[PDB]
Parts: structure tokens; C-alpha cells; sequence
């Protein structure tokens, strides 16, 4: 039985990940494919609502135990992660590990290699784009929120930290030019996305960064 | 001002980790240190009420997830566990990141090394006690008790990495004849602390595993 592919969509701030996740996932379905949405941080489990009390301050958490917490999250969704891909499922994932280590990665004192040894081990995306936007251009979408992180300093040393990720050629990057309009960039997600299910799956699923 | 010494109680089941914490513990204060017990996993925060849910079995946990937790658990004592110490105040710790190790590192397909990442940069012990007892003795201790990982087979598991963990020389690790009487254990555990904080304190607080 062939496999799903596990896509995740990484990428600046208001570039569009949740709306082009959710318009992935709705045209893949509407074009055969069993497919199906997940996002990180996962905050209906008890470890997501305490990720979700932290991001929106209404908590603090210790810098080290925060990011801990975050990878335990995507841990906790490994068991179904690998049976929907088995039964053939392609899960379209809004962030995944690289937003864990970019973002714990831009905090004083955090190495990426320390960042990234929770995560290792993971389900290996088959695909992870990356939606690039100008500063200029995510400003005509709107304000930052008022949730932890959303600060243009704090955004400008995460996005240093996901192009030191990219240069890992373990992972099947693309760039996406998120400046388009809605439609013109899910097109060009659509057709990578069609891509990587048809191909991408005749190989086992792998592991993430080992 | 002279810096309290951070000292960890490791050992097999039922060696007496607690008692020989708790009596260390009076007994340096009765010398007129200033000196306080902790242990792990401490289950008073949230994710500490996490663990002690997994470890009476009255929930499951995912193996990674439940490894960060553990860890994580220990990353939210931090704070405190540096204040303390830079006040001059002594800590003995009842198990810390040696037993994280052991215990996921006992499981299938846990790589000792991927165990001790997220401990990574703790405060180093300057002492780690190893209460050592053979099988046949630590019987006469009573029955196993009904908690997760409390099996004969498992806790072999634990101790060949708690072996592993020992060959690291960067760790003042002594050995203790847990053996003998509730009051001789103490006395070779009090001697070898009040060594540690006249001593091993005369350098600043290392971090563990770098
Ligand atoms: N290509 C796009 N062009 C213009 N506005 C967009 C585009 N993609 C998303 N938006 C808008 O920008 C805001 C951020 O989108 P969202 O998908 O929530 O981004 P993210 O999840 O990356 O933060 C929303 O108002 C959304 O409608
Ligand atoms: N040296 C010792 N000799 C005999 N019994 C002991 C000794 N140390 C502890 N005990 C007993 O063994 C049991 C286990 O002790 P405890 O300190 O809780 O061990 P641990 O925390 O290592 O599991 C308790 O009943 C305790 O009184
Ligand atoms: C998945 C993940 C997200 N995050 C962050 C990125 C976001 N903060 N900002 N901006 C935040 C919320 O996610 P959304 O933007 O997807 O709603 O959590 C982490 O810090 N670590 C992680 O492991
Ligand atoms: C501190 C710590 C303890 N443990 C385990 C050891 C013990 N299980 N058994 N035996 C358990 C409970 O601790 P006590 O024996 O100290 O009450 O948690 C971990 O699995 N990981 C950890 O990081
Ligand atoms: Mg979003
Ligand atoms: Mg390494
Ligand atoms: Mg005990």
C-alpha cells in the first residue's frame, strides 16, 4: 500500500502557512487524495495547553523546559503521524520541528545543535517549504499579534536560524514566494505537493536529522 | 561568598536514595550548614503531576515525549537551583538527570547519547553518589512496588546504563556500599559531602555533559 507523504509548511511571520495548509488540504482531498491537516504547537493535549497558556503570556516558562516541551508535543502525535501515513494518508503539518529550533534558537544562549537534539529522530518530512515574504509585504497583512515572539527583532534572529536549517541538504527544502496572491501561491504549493506525494513516497519514511 | 555544592543520590532499587537524602540532609544542617533536599521528578508543578500520572500507571505517555518531560521537569528547578547555591546553600538531590538517562536509556531503541541531550547543560553535580546492593539484599527491602519500571528485568536494563554513565570521568561519581546499616550508609555518604562542600566548591558550578 503506498504510503502518504508528510509535507510541512515553515515559514516567516503572516505568510501565509495556516491559510495555504488549509487550502493544500482542501484541494488535494477535492482531487482524490486522502489527506488530512495537523499544526504544532498541538494545543488540545495537556502539554499543548501549557504551550498555549506560554505563547500567550498568560504563563512564563523556563526557556530550556519551554522548548522541551514543544518537541514532547510533537512526539505525543508520532504514533498517528506514522499509522495515517501507513495507511496512506498524506498529513499536511502548519510548523513542525524547524520552528522549534528557530525559535528557541533565537533566544540568548541556545545553540542549534542543543536546539535541534529533541527533535531528532522525528518522521522525516518528505517535503518542507519554506514561505519567504519581504518585511514590507508582511506589514500589508497586518499587525503582529500580541502573543510571545511576535516581535520584528525577535522574528529577524528565528529567520537567521531557519537559513542555517536550510543548508541541511538531508531535507527536501523549497522555496515558496509567499508575496503572490492567495491562490497564486497555493497553486505553486499545489503542484510541489502533487509532486512529492507521487514520488517522494516510493522511499520508506525517514528519520529527521539522523 | 562561598557557594553551596550540589550533590545528587543516584542507585538501584531500593538502595535508599530518600532515606540517605533525608539524613544527609539533617544531618548537615545539625553541623550548622545551610543545606536542602530536592528530588526528581518533582511532582508538584504541572508537568511534574504529569509524570507522577504516568509513573502510577494512571495514564500513558508516549516513550520520547515522556523522556522530555522528565528532563524538562528538571530545567524548571534552574532558577532555583542556582540561587540557592550561589546563596551558600548545600542541595542533595534524590536522582537526577543520571536516572532520566537510565530509565528511557533501559527501553528499545534509545540511543544512550539522544537520552542525554536535553539534560545537556545542567548544573553539574559536584558529587554523585552511586548507592550500590546486590539483588539478594535489596529483597530483604521489601517487595517491588506497583509503579511504572518497577520489574526486575527493567531495572537490569537501567543499571548497565547507569554503568555507562559512570565511565564519564568528568563526574566526581563515588561509589557507596549500600549494603550496610541505614546509619554506616550515612555515615560514608556525610563524610564524602562534607568533602564536597569544603572542597569541590573552590570552582565555579560546571554544566553537565559540556
Ligand atoms: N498570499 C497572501 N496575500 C495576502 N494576504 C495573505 C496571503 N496569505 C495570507 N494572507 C493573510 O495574511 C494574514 C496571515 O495569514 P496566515 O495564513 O494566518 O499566516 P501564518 O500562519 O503564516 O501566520 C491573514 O489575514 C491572511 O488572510
Ligand atoms: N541501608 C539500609 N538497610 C536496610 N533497609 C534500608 C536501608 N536503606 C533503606 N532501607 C529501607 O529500604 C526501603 C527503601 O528505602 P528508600 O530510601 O525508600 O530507597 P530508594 O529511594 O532508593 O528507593 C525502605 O523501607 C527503607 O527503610
Ligand atoms: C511548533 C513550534 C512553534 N513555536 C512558535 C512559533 C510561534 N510564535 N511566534 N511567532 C508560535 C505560534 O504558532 P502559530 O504562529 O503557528 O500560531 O509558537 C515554537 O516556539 N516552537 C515550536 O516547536
Ligand atoms: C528523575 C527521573 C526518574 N525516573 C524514574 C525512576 C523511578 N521509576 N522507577 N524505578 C521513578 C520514580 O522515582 P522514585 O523511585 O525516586 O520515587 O521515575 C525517570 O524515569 N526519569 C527521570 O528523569
Ligand atoms: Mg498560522
Ligand atoms: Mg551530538
Ligand atoms: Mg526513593
Amino acid at each position: 500500500a503506498r504510503r502518504g507523504a508528510l509535507i510541512v509548511l515553515e515559514g516567516v511571520d503572516r505568510a501565509g502557512k495556516s491559510t495555504q495548509s488549509r487550502k493544500l488540504v482542501e484541494a488535494l482531498c477535492a482531487a482524490g487524495h486522502r489527506a488530512e491537516l495537523l499544526r504544532f504547537p498541538e494545543r488540545s493535549t495537556e502539554i499543548g495547553k501549557l504551550l498555549s497558556s506560554y505563547l500567550q503570556k498568560k504563563s512564563d516558562v523556563e526557556d530550556h523546559s519551554v522548548h522541551l516541551l514543544f518537541s514532547a508535543n510533537r512526539w505525543e502525535q508520532v504514533p498517528l503521524i506514522k499509522e495515517k501515513l501507513s495507511q496512506g494518508v498524506t498529513l499536511v503539518v502548519d510548523r513542525y520541528a524547524f520552528s522549534g529550533v528557530a525559535f528557541t534558537g533565537a533566544k540568548e544562549n541556545f545553540s542549534l545543535d542543543w536546539c535541534k537534539q529533541p527533535d531528532v529522530g522525528l518522521p522525516k518530512p518528505d517535503l518542507v517549504l519554506f514561505l519567504q515574504l519581504q518585511l514590507a509585504d508582511a506589514a500589508k497583512r497586518g499587525a503582529f499579534g500580541h502573543e510571545r515572539y511576535e516581535n520584528g527583532a525577535f522574528q529577524e534572529r528565528a529567520l537567521r536560524c531557519f537559513h542555517q536549517l536550510m543548508k541541511d541538504t538531508t531535507l527536501n527544502w523549497k522555496m515558496v514566494d509567499a508575496s503572490k496572491r492567495i491562490e497564486a501561491v497555493h497553486e505553486e504549493i499545489r503542484v510541489l505537493s502533487e509532486d512529492a506525494i507521487r514520488t517522494a513516497t516510493e522511499k520508506p519514511l525517514g528519520e529527521l536529522w539522523k
